[PDB]
């Protein structure tokens, strides 16, 4: 058996397989209404440059192995599309890694600032700027337009990749700018998801949960001028006039617009107001004595969404929960007016007077990164599998009298680039059901037929 021939079984298995995963990935968002998100647009569009991968770039791939001689310019194109693609791919993960830090940054905030249409806007942009980028030798950036390979005639070239693509373009404007910086804020992104997720749970933060947290100001459910965590500034209709009031309590002139110390220091002081009343309560101060720091903080949670009287109102719970009778105190609130009207916030307030733990409002945080976990995955694995080529790129730069890499180490990061081609479906698989169970549906249904 020749050698060349395992190496176009292996490169055309490769494609065979980025096409089918990557239709099937493209074909899942297409068919299930689950999928259809922002955060899939992108992925579809990751999956899009795949499929051309197998379609083309490993054809071609094939075809400059040989040093076939050919015009500079259409030898450009055979060797500069696949970095078309993998600028695509990057523009893509980076889009994910954003779109996934807003989630977790601004959820309650994350869909009218990240809409579908201007994720087809910014899809599109970031199209025209891998071809202008990965298409960028052609442009005059190349090493066959100089007078002097020889053996193939005048405005003929030897198709060679490093050859034709110049290395400081392969090492300065595409490892460094266009792939090493994009990766390394990848990684700063989803290390400040994880660190989010794994923030340290309080009063603040439960009711940041609940409440929500804005530095800006804005108008309540009733138009009223808020800051912080639900901290009601005026009843006026001046944002001047809220400002104003804003201002007083800082102890700066904010403009409207506060640090999350200065929120946190403003929430304190509403902690304290409302641990004063209930503290003034004969109702309530038997109950919040008897409590544990976490169960009081839910008291607390409780009073900044209905009032100390409207708590006062409790009498069957308060009685339990100063028996300690957690169960019992979880059901009977349960089966209140204020379950019915907002039970997500009631749910994890209860299980907090249950457990006496931020278990719920931790699961809260846990739910929101699960997607990240895995998308963090693909990108670990991009860079897995592309780095070997830009390292030795690299090696053949600055180390020109160094004895160049042997052929096997070519074959090897070259195939193996081509393999992330063909990852990602296998993971949308792995560790995302709602991608498990369209994958099953279309082949049992679609390909299989039963
Ligand atoms: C494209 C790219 C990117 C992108 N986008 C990022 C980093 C590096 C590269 C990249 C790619 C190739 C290459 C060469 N070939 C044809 C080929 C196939 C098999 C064997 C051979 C031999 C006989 C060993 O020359 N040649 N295919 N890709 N060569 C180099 N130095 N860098
Ligand atoms: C540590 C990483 C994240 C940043 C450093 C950039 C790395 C990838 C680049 C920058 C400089 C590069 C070169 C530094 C100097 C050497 C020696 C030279 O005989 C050949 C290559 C070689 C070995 C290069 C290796 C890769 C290289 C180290
Ligand atoms: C993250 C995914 C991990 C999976 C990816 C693993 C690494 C890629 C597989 C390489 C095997 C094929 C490499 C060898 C290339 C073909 C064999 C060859 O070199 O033949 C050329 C011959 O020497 C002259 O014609
Ligand atoms: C024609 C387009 C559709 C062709 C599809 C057949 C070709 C498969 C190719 C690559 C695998 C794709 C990535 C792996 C997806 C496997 C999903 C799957 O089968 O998971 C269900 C299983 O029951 C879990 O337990
Ligand atoms: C997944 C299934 C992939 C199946 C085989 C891919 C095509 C193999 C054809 C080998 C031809 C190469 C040659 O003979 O030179
Ligand atoms: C040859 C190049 C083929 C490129 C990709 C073809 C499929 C493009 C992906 C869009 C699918 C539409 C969708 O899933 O909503
Ligand atoms: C190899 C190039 C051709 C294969 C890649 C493109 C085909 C797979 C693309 C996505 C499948 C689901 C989207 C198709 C939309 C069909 C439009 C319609 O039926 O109304
Ligand atoms: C070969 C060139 C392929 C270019 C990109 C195909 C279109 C991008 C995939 C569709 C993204 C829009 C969407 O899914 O909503
Ligand atoms: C999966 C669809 C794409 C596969 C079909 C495209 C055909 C394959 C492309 C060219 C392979 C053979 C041409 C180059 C021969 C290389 C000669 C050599 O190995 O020295
Ligand atoms: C699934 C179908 C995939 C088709 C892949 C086609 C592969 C084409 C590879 C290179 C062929 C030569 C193209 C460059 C020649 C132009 C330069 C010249 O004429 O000298
Ligand atoms: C798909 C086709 C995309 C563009 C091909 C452009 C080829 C560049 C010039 C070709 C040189 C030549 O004719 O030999
Ligand atoms: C899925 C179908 C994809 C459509 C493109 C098919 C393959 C195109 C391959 C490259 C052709 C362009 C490279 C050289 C162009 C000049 C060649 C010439 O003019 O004869
Ligand atoms: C232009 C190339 C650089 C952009 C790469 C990706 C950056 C954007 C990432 C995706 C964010 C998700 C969609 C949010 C829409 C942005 C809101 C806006 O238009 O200001
Ligand atoms: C040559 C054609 C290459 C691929 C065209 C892909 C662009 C059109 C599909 C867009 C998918 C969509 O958003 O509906
Ligand atoms: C000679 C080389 C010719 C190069 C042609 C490429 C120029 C066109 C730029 C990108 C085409 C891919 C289309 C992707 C945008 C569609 C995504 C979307 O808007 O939903
Ligand atoms: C068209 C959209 C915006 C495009 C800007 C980014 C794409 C890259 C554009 C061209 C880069 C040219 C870099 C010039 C390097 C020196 C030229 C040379 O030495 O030959
Ligand atoms: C995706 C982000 C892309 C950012 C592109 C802008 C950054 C470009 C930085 C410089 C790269 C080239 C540095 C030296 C130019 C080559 C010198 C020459 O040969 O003329
Ligand atoms: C981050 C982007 C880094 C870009 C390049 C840094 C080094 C630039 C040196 C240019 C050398 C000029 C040349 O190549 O002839
Ligand atoms: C150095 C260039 C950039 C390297 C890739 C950057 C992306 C890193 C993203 C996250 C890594 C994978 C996260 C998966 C969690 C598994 C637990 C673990 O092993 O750490
Ligand atoms: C060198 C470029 C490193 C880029 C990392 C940016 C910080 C990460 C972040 O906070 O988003
Ligand atoms: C890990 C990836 C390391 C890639 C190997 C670089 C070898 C350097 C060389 O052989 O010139
Ligand atoms: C994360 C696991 C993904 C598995 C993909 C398949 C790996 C092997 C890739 C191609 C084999 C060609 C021989
Ligand atoms: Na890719």
């Amino acid at each position: 058996i020749m050698g060349s021939s395992v190496y176009i079984t292996v490169e055309l298995a490769i494609a065979v397989l980025a096409i089918l995963g990557n239709v099937l990935v493209c074909w899942a968002v297409w068919l299930n209404s689950n999928l259809q998100n922002v955060t899939n647009y992108f992925v579809v569009s990751l999956a899009a440059a795949d499929i051309a991968v197998g379609v083309l770039a490993i054809p071609f791939a094939i075809t400059i192995s040989t040093g076939f001689c050919a015009a500079c310019h259409g030898c450009l194109f055979i060797a500069c599309f696949v970095l078309v693609l993998t600028q695509s791919s990057i523009f893509s993960l980076l889009a994910i890694a954003i779109d996934r830090y807003i989630a977790i940054r601004i959820p309650l905030r994350y869909n009218g600032l990240v809409t579908g249409t201007r994720a087809k806007g910014i899809i599109a942009i970031c199209w025209v700027l891998s071809f202008a980028i990965g298409l960028t030798p052609m442009l005059g950036w190349n090493n066959c337009g100089q007078p002097k390979s020889q053996g193939c005639g005048e405005g003929q070239v030897a198709c060679l990749f490093e050859d034709v693509v110049p290395m400081n373009y392969m090492v300065y404007f595409n490892f460094f700018a266009c792939v090493l910086v994009p990766l390394l804020l990848m990684l700063g992104v989803y290390l400040r998801i994880f660190l989010a997720a794994r923030r340290q749970l309080n009063i603040f933060e439960m009711l940041r949960i609940d409440e929500g947290l804005r530095l800006k100001i804005y108008k309540d459910t009733e138009g009223y001028y808020t800051i912080g965590i639900g901290h009601l500034l005026t009843k006026s209709p001046s944002l001047n006039a809220a400002k104003s009031e804003l201002d007083k309590a800082i102890g700066r002139n904010t403009n409207g617009v506060i640090t999350k110390d200065e929120a946190e220091k403003l929430f304190n002081q509403d902690v304290d107001a409302a641990v004063r009343g209930i503290l003034r309560n004969a109702k309530l101060k038997p109950v919040y004595d008897s409590l544990d720091a976490v169960r009081r903080a839910a008291l607390i949670n409780m009073v900044f969404q209905m009032g100390e009287t409207g708590v006062a109102g409790f009498t069957n719970s308060l009685r339990m929960l100063q028996q300690k009778r957690w169960d019992e105190a979880a059901v009977n609130l349960a089966k209140s007016r204020w379950y019915n009207q907002t039970p997500n916030r009631a749910k994890r307030v209860i299980t907090t007077f249950r457990t006496g733990t931020w278990d719920a409002y931790r699961s809260t945080l846990q739910k929101e990164v699960h997607a990240a976990k895995s998308l963090a995955i693909i990108v670990g694995l991009f860079a897995l599998c592309w780095l070997p080529l830009h390292i030795i790129n690299c090696f053949t730069f600055f180390c020109p009298d160094c004895s160049h890499a042997p052929l096997w180490l070519m074959y090897l990061a070259i195939v193996l680039s081509h393999t992330n081609s063909v990852v990602n479906p296998f993971i949308y698989a792995y560790r995302i059901r709602e991608f498990r169970q369209t994958f099953r549906k279309i082949i049992r249904s679609h390909v299989l037929r039963q």
